[PDB]
């Protein structure tokens, strides 16, 4: 069973095997996880482009980097995001368990720049248990805001 733990840090500075990017479709550089994501192994950008609700494993700057992309709630109906954005940390488990990856950082998809400015905190990690679960990795949640490291404990610990 998988095991889940939360930290409020940057998550270029975490202790496991890989790292979810919350990456956009074109695999640019922009404002959010990619932009320390890019700092820390600015290699593991080259041919990453992978479409909405898609996930794309590369091996570079000795880390393991998943550019997983949620969709931008501002282009897609409710209900078609919603079903984007479970696709997006589907496709990330599918790479976890076929890949023996043992432990991942993980983001919250979609709840920053492609949040359409509304608070998916809740909708993102719902999606994001029952991605994962499907996988037998340990799995640290990255945030920045305190107030979300708390719901987010709360969540876990609700389980
Ligand atoms: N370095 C970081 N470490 C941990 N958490 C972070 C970090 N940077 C941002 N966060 C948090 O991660 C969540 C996801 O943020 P975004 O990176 O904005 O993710 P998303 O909404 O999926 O949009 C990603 C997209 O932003 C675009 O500018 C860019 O193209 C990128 O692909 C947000 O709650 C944000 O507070």
């Amino acid at each position: 069973a998988p095991s889940y733990r939360v930290r409020r840090a940057d998550i270029s500075g975490h202790g496991e095997e890989a790292v979810v990017n919350a990456a956009n479709a074109k695999g640019t550089v922009s404002d959010g996880v990619c932009r320390a994501v890019a700092k820390k192994w600015p290699s593991s950008f080259k041919g990453a482009a992978t479409p909405v609700g898609t996930a794309k494993m590369i091996r570079a700057d000795g880390m393991t980097v998943i550019h997983a992309v949620g969709p931008n709630f501002s282009t897609v109906t409710e209900a078609e995001g919603d079903r984007e954005l479970a696709a997006a940390y589907r496709a990330v488990a599918s790479i976890i368990s076929t890949n023996n990856i043992k432990s991942v950082a993980v983001p919250l998809l979609s709840t920053g720049t492609f949040s359409g400015g509304k608070d998916r905190v809740m909708q993102s990690l719902n999606h994001l248990f029952t991605a994962l679960d499907a996988t037998d990795a340990d799995v640290v949640i990255y945030c920045r805001d305190k107030n979300w490291e708390k719901k987010i404990q709360e969540a876990i610990d609700r389980r």
